[PDB]
């Protein structure tokens, strides 16, 4: 739970990245981390829109109550995402953003609208905002802070262009609204609104806000809107603290891994910490959020100003505050001692955590330094220290030269990583974060001490003539030191020593024969005076202490101890290199004598084996008494996963950091633990009574079905209810017309007008093919670019050619060179649309010859309003139109179109009843907008009476 082990076992944890270490507390499957990665833009919106939802429309998923039931999310956590709406249209800016759906009640369509509002100028002196309340008119809220006193003022949309301008002079706190169009070339670059008003001296005062106004289709809207919500019901975070964390670390709106490993850095801060998300956001390198959203204050105020001193903190960033301690200055300085509770002493020490550089106590009351003395007291406060312990424990990592300053965020980071592991560690192991410091610090403060004295004056008379000849010198200066050292016997001296050797504590790289040296020739017992290089030998004092303390500190064998500081190469040092003293060192020595005792009795076999390469795992296995196999997959599992020293098979038994990784993969691995007068209906009739095609039979209704049906009865009467859906394709059986159909779908879109041609013949001469060209030809219409028209054609050769098309009344051809194997177009210039009425001739200079004949006009344009449901039930036949009776209606789409008939009312009794069954006739029909009908499917639906 929690992940503490994988957070107890970095060597495990290192393998992966924490981008997938996100997956286990906050829940991101590997295809949501897909969902999230995804880009989206207009152009992709649609498809991405077919990615992300499914048939559903965007009309009906922006309905508010039809997202509270389909996420099951409460009202709230949907307000959370998007701004909040009222009864009225009114909707209003929440977290620096407007969404706003428009709908045309004139066109039926859904349009959702989204501003970005950014002040480039003032932010004071001004206050500007635009809603959209239809399409191409938009109201304008602007208020007046500051004083200008203006003949008169002008709005602009841009230096040209003043939407508004006011004879009056503006007052003082109130917002004025006008209503202002702008054009849809406008809505397309984010343009500045400017407010300038001019005085007669002044001249003017300027003041304008930048706004991007986007606009989104239904279905691309509800894709981004939905990584707005999925984030945060995964995350289980608010919409508006995501967003200030997105919008902090990144482009706007945008979510990427850096603010998902933000998201998750926060989690872990607040799942081990008590801390809340606000300051888990800044230990994670943020700066403090000065937005407020939500009603609730800022993280800022609510962070420094909870409580009141008698002062707001304005947190202007003007500011000198007087950090000193030895100082009383503003009500700043006060107002920082109730926000961190510390005194002003202790608030110095933190200043200086944070900045080394900075010579008097003097802030620039930036967010930079708020964050940064902030981040040295969370940095005492989240694992257990006070100021004390962070200072001596950041100076023992190594780090405290460094300071916050501006730090690299990987570098602070990396900070947080050491700072989390050791922690966990010390607490884990009962140490205080001073016991590790004077054991891990190179520091060793320079000072005859009494004790120093006597282990001098017993080692130099003892030392004073030594023969390497004679004896070894670590075996002849065991007893020397130990004698002075409190209780240590000769092998743990011994051990010391060498360990030392290995070391070089010192600022001055020491050795115990640089050491020698020193005490025969300069040093004099008890004399005040000195050479300077002391500082540097009682570096070997303290050292020696420091050494000392990891033996009895990790409580590692004896022998074994022996064995790292002779050979601490064996423990995957340089050899070569000085044995660690690092943080990830004194946990690995620690784990490995544990390891040792666990051992016991065989330990001896083992450390033996140890010793030379004879120690392998499956050996181990026996020992531990562990299956062999666990301890080989750990082997594997480290080979796989990169790590400080390499692992390869060869090596994963041999070398012994490999077997302390494998040995982490067991740990890990372990801690998983891995009559009849009513009708007497027919109980349902959908099956395809008859298909009919269109009137040209161009296009058709693909077999579509009409779900149920439904009766009620009455005396005479008879009340029946249905729901057949409709849908409209343009697809033949087969042949030329799916190919030009195909054009029409790929080179343009649903509503558009063009000329499709009906006979296509192979000429006669010039023809080796019997293939033949399929053209059509686009018309200026709905989306159309510059041109009036242009010559499309699908082409079934594959080798490369030129096609020209030629017109005999024209007596000019439409020219295409090289055009593309599957389907091209050839532009047309000076282009009149009644010269492609007249005959064509198309071909390919090689092979390829057609003549085109039976030209005609489509428009394409069907309104869903047009298209209509028949019904033949008794005497009178029914009809329904689409406006009333379809729900949601379909953005032209050349692929296809759905229409949805709520339910529809029908006749029976007439319809007149033979062999005792009668069937209700029900036939989907179309009609486009040239003229013709698109199809249609008629369906049978029977009833069945009383018994004769």
């Amino acid at each position: 739970p929690g992940l503490e082990q994988l957070n107890a076992s970095p060597a495990i944890a290192g393998l992966m990245h924490q981008a997938s270490l996100l997956g286990i507390n906050a829940s991101i499957s590997p295809e949501l981390f897909n969902i999230l990665t995804e880009e989206i833009t207009e152009g992709n919106a649609e498809e991405l829109y077919k990615k992300n939802f499914g048939n559903i429309e965007p009309a009906s998923l922006a309905m508010p109550e039809y997202l509270k039931r389909y996420y099951n999310l409460s009202d709230e956590e949907l307000s959370q995402f998007i701004g909040k709406a009222s009864n009225f249209g009114q909707q209003e800016y929440s977290n620096n953003q407007l969404i706003t759906p428009v709908v045309n009640s004139s066109d039926g369509t859904v349009k959702v609208y989204r501003i970005t509002r950014e002040y480039t100028t003032n932010a004071y002196q001004m206050d500007v905002e635009l809603f959209p309340f239809g399409g191409e008119n938009y109201r304008l809220d602007y208020k007046f802070k500051n004083f200008y006193n203006a003949s008169y003022l002008s709005i602009k949309l841009n230096d040209k262009r003043e939407l508004v301008r006011t004879e009056g002079a503006p007052q003082v706190n109130i917002e004025y609204s006008a209503n202002i169009t702008l054009n849809t070339a406008d809505i397309s670059q984010p343009f500045e609104i400017g407010l300038t008003r001019v005085l007669p001296s002044g001249s003017w005062a300027y003041a304008a806000a930048k706004f991007t106004v986007e606009e989104y289709n239904q279905y691309s809207f509800l894709l981004k809107l939905n990584k707005a919500i999925r984030l945060s019901r995964a995350t289980e975070l608010s919409p508006t603290i995501l967003e200030g964390i997105v919008r902090s670390v990144n482009l706007q709106l945008d979510i990427n891994t850096d603010v998902l490993g933000k998201v998750f850095l926060t989690k872990y801060y607040m799942q081990r910490y008590a801390i809340h998300a606000e300051t888990a956001l800044i230990l994670c390198n943020a700066p403090i959020s000065q937005r407020s959203y939500d009603n609730q204050p800022s993280q800022f105020d609510r962070l420094f100003n909870t409580p009141l001193l008698n002062g707001q903190y304005f947190s202007t960033g003007d500011e000198e505050i007087d950090l000193n301690s030895g100082s009383t200055g503003d009500w700043r300085k006060t107002i920082l001692k109730r926000a961190f509770n510390i005194d002003d002493v202790s608030l110095f020490r933190l200043l200086k955590i944070t900045d080394h550089d900075n010579k008097d106590g003097k802030i620039k009351n930036n967010l930079k330094n708020l964050s940064n003395l902030y981040i040295g007291k969370l940095l005492a406060d989240i694992h257990q220290l006070t100021i004390d312990e962070l200072d001596l424990l950041l100076i023992a990592v190594g780090e405290g030269k460094t300071n916050l300053s501006a730090i690299s965020d990987k570098q602070l980071a990396t900070l947080i990583r050491k700072l989390n592991t050791i922690t966990s560690w010390l607490h884990t192991q009962k140490w205080s974060v001073f016991q590790l410091f004077i054991m891990t610090s190179t520091s060793y403060n320079k000072t005859l001490t009494p004790e120093i004295k006597n282990l001098l004056d017993t080692v130099y008379h003892g030392l004073q003539g030594f023969d390497k000849d004679k004896a070894d010198l670590l075996h002849v200066m065991a007893p020397y030191i130990a004698a002075t050292l409190q209780l240590s016997s000769e092998n743990v001296a011994h051990s010391v020593l060498l360990w030392a050797d290995k070391l070089q504590p010192g600022d001055g790289a020491m050795t115990a024969e640089k050491f020698w040296d020193w005490l025969n020739t300069k040093y004099t017992p008890g004399s005040s005076e000195a050479v300077e290089t002391q500082e540097h030998i009682v570096q070997y004092c303290q050292a020696l202490a420091q050494l000392e303390m990891v033996y009895h500190s990790t409580g590692i064998n004896e022998n074994a101890f022996r064995l790292f500081v002779t050979k601490p190469e064996m423990f995957g040092a340089a050899t070569g290199a000085a044995p660690a003293h690092d943080a990830l060192s004194l946990i690995m020595l620690t784990r490995f004598a544990d390891w040792v005792n666990a051992l016991g009795e065989k330990a001896s076999s083992v450390l033996a084996a140890f010793e030379a390469n004879s120690l392998t795992a499956e050996q181990l296995a026996d020992a531990m008494n562990l299956d062999a196999n666990l301890l080989l997959q750990a082997s594997i599992q480290a080979q796989n996963h990169q790590h400080l020293p390499p692992v390869t098979p060869e090596n994963a038994f041999s070398c012994w950091t490999s077997i302390n990784t494998i040995l982490q993969w067991v740990n890990v691995a372990q801690q998983l633990n891995v009559y009849a007068e009513d009708y007497e209906i027919p109980s349902s009739v959908s099956s395809r009574k008859d298909y009919g095609w269109g009137d040209y039979y161009l296009s058709m209704v693909y077999n579509g079905d009409i779900p149920t049906i439904n009766y009620k009865a009455a005396s005479s009467d008879l009340k029946i209810y249905i729901s057949p859906k409709l849908r409209i394709i343009h697809n033949g059986y087969e042949g030329q017309k799916r190919n030009q159909c195909n054009l029409m779908n790929k080179y343009g879109k649903l509503g558009d007008k063009f000329i499709v041609y009906t006979s296509l013949g192979v000429n006669p001469n010039n023809s080796s093919n019997k293939l033949m060209f399929y053209p059509v030809y686009q018309y200026s219409g709905n989306t159309s670019g510059l041109n009036q028209g242009r010559l499309l054609f699908h082409r079934d050769t594959t080798y490369p050619s030129k096609v020209e098309a030629w017109i005999p009344g024209a007596k000019r051809s439409l020219t295409n060179q090289n055009a593309a194997i599957g389907d091209d177009y050839a532009t047309d210039s000076l282009n009149k649309p009644d010269d492609l009425k007249q005959y064509i001739f198309m071909t390919d200079s090689k092979g390829t010859a057609t003549d085109v004949s039976g030209p005609v006009e489509i428009n394409t344009a069907i309104s869903p309003a047009k298209v209509q449901i028949i019904v033949k039930a008794g005497g009178k036949e029914q009809t329904f139109t689409a406006d009333k009776d379809v729900s949601i209606q379909p953005s032209p789409s050349f692929d296809e179109m759905n229409y949805q008939f709520n339910a529809l009312e029908i006749d029976g009794s007439g319809l007149n009843f033979i062999n005792n069954s009668a069937s209700i006739d029900v036939t989907f029909t179309a009609f486009a907008e040239d003229g013709r009908k698109l199809g249609y499917e008629s369906f049978s639906i029977p009833v069945t009476l009383k018994v004769s």
